[PDB]
């Protein structure tokens, strides 16, 4: 079954959510699902030598303003597989414009990781954690020319407000779409 | 097509079973096949710092007393893949008890690893690696405050009847269910 | 969706085509999909301690002559997962045959890591890669007893030309078979 | 020059130490550094599928009462290869005996990793990587039929007033002996 | 013997040299040689999650002008422990300024590896890969607030001048110094 | 202090030597110890894909024919790093002539490592994995245009045999050498 069409946003959303990881931490390729099937595609290496600082991927049956699933960074300790699910816990978001587009990427820690039982808002986050995720963001792309602005973090509540409203992009694309 | 409700236990059952394998040798993430979709997910991180020390997964089409199912290990040298299907031979099988539930587990290796040829029998594995596994389902658990239990070791005809009563589990479960 | 049916051979193809990687650089256990359902299986550990030298699979929708899809070798700086998508660039071809079958393999490169923008033909690659690639296909079947010849390489048009051959053998078989 | 007897036991003890590695996290493999020569040595294989939590070793010219070098566990994100010198900062002690002997072991974070920058005493740290580590080295030895004892956790004064005891241990022994 | 002190800056000097590799590619911490003792130390991690390109390292019997050996990046397939000796032909210099210091690195292919036995000059190398080379120096200390400045890239015969130059400088300080 | 001049041969020659280990298992580096030095070195790098398939090094205080240290393989589960010291059981002995040099090399166990207490003789290792090691260094030489010939294995006592003539060897060239 499609882990974007047929996988739900989460077991109790917005407080829990479903990760569907494309990127392991410490990966250069970034990885996304293909939309059309439903495997893993490689949409490009990176052209720097930098790596994903956290678990990348989406929430299931959610869209937003780039034209491709909501995003979410999950923090794990020990990085999972591509097309791995993860009960997750937003903690926050970062505030990303990417090429023009609004896309921002929640930021959440494993539900069964007793590590992070702690962590429950963006002040629980150490800040030169926060500050290196940025900065991945801020210059990951200058290579190809693209420009990114990363306005900085909102809480676990923006977060969650996030969330829903990327679910209803979602409803609203593919009622009429798929 | 769900390599649990689609795989068949094996190609010459019981002498040669599918593994399709949840977690590589050397995770301590706890990946599970998700019975509902298909995907991988994560089930929990381990709460102590161990790891599988085999290649571990299910025998497909089974069902056992912990609902799930059948467990089976395989001895690989280098760990496969998350959802990797291995045709493997039984050679014994770990007596536990898991939180009050009959879990046993196979113990097999690669049909297709010459490494292995010789290697039919329980007692033909090295006795401390034995011990090693039996010792992590010992205390894999100690900190989430869940009892396992280990009465030792089966031989490769008790294992056998093992998978044999596992698939009849299946049938009787997913006649009326699935 | 079934990568091997239900992926097309390619975008533009012959000029780029996509890659359903079954083995990342590095590994000794030979993958293969498995064409009866889609999954990940396990064909043979190597007898001999050797590494594939590429990321090594298959074009979709493609057939050969020994009885399964035409294989490529995409040249990947970080290898992928398997059952991960690349956009390939065709780039040479080796000549192989494999225990009596013609085996030829597509040697290409990832469009979108712009490390290889400047690799479009065979000589485009240093000689020694070229010769590992070979020498590993040449010997890596001595142990089981399985006979491989290694003609050379082809450049890119011939490697064109091989895929356009292998996407009309898929449509024979699979017109009246699948 | 000898990374025992040569280097000293901090630049600003006991605020600040020297960590010598031995084993990178994640080792299953026990290496001590060789005190006749210098040099790495494998102590001995854990007998149990287990992994060092944190990146271990010694503070030089130290002594303590299991006869060898004082005990520091430095909390790194990627690894550290063996020998390799970390400027740590101590938060806490773990309070184990060892087979009999006090065997107490500093837990400390790198100075120059800005991660841990709010991290100065026992309760920074996760509670559940507390018990993680506790946990490995209550259970580690089981199968080598050796007890072990853990009491718990000391604070950062405490670590620090058991680093200088260790020190002058260390003169005492090789005030005589080296 | 001292790997810095000790070793000659090369068999064949300018046009090979040996590299003292600190940082294995992929490493996101920053060894670098004690030079009071000889063993590798943890400088700092950085501060993002960056990993160096190449495997890094000093020449032996050099100095420069930021107080520390002469710098050389070697491209290795695969990396190299820490403290390794590559016997290493000079192919270009990245011309760098750090934190106001001059710090240009020689940029360098092992002699013993036959993938790189055409690179001999800095037209041989990927256009990309030098990109990603100076854009990783460009921005890695962005986080701590150091700036660096990246002018371009030299051709061989001005690196050849460049270690010239820089053997030099050691004499000069380490004939009254060491 | 030198690992090969200062280390002896062994605690208990020839029953348990000591093995300085250069190459890790799954290196394609050939590491070798510098004999002026001390330091590891790259001898080369493998021309085919290619692994070691043991851990691979050196007896201290031997010579052998082909003007180096005796050779010995360390069965490792989890390999080691470079430069650090096994005390390991020789069960056998790989009769190698390499380049026209007797290069004959020891087969040997950890002492500590449980897994192994058994394996006491050549016939206790798979035979898949004595000629996956013959098969090596049978043709990892091919594409260097460098003869090798493998003439089988030998047992323990023959192995033990020639590490006491490797140790003389070291007595008659470093009585008068160093
Ligand atoms: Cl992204
Ligand atoms: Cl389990
Ligand atoms: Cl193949
Ligand atoms: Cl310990
Ligand atoms: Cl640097
Ligand atoms: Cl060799
Ligand atoms: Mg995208
Ligand atoms: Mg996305
Ligand atoms: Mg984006
Ligand atoms: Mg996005
Ligand atoms: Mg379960
Ligand atoms: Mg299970
Ligand atoms: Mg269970
Ligand atoms: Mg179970
Ligand atoms: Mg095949
Ligand atoms: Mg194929
Ligand atoms: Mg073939
Ligand atoms: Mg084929
Ligand atoms: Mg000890
Ligand atoms: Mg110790
Ligand atoms: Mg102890
Ligand atoms: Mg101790
Ligand atoms: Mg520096
Ligand atoms: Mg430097
Ligand atoms: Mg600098
Ligand atoms: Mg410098
Ligand atoms: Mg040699
Ligand atoms: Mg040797
Ligand atoms: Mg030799
Ligand atoms: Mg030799």
């Amino acid at each position: 079954m499609n882990p974007f069409h047929e996988l739900e946003p989460g077991p109790e959303v917005p407080e829990v959510v479903y990760a569907l990881i494309e990127i392991p931490k410490g990966s250069r390729n970034k990885y996304e699902l293909d939309k059309a099937t439903g495997l893993l595609k490689l949409d490009r290496v990176l052209y720097s030598p930098f790596f994903y600082p956290v678990d990348y991927g989406i929430i299931p049956q959610t869209w937003y303003d780039d034209g491709d699933p909501f995003d979410i960074m999950v923090i794990m300790r020990e990085p999972v597989y591509p097309l791995t699910i993860i009960e997750a816990r937003p903690i926050g978001i970062m505030k990303m414009e990417d090429s023009g587009d609004k896309d921002w990427k929640v930021l959440a820690v494993p539900v069964e990781d007793p590590y992070f039982n702690d962590w429950k808002d963006i002040s629980d986050v150490p800040k030169a954690f926060l500050d290196e995720i940025a900065h991945f963001f801020q210059r990951y792309k200058e290579l190809q020319g693209k420009t990114t602005k990363i306005e900085g973090w909102g809480n676990a509540e923006e977060a969650k407000r996030e969330i829903l409203r990327a679910i209803e992009m979602y409803k609203e694309k593919f009622g009429k779409e798929e």
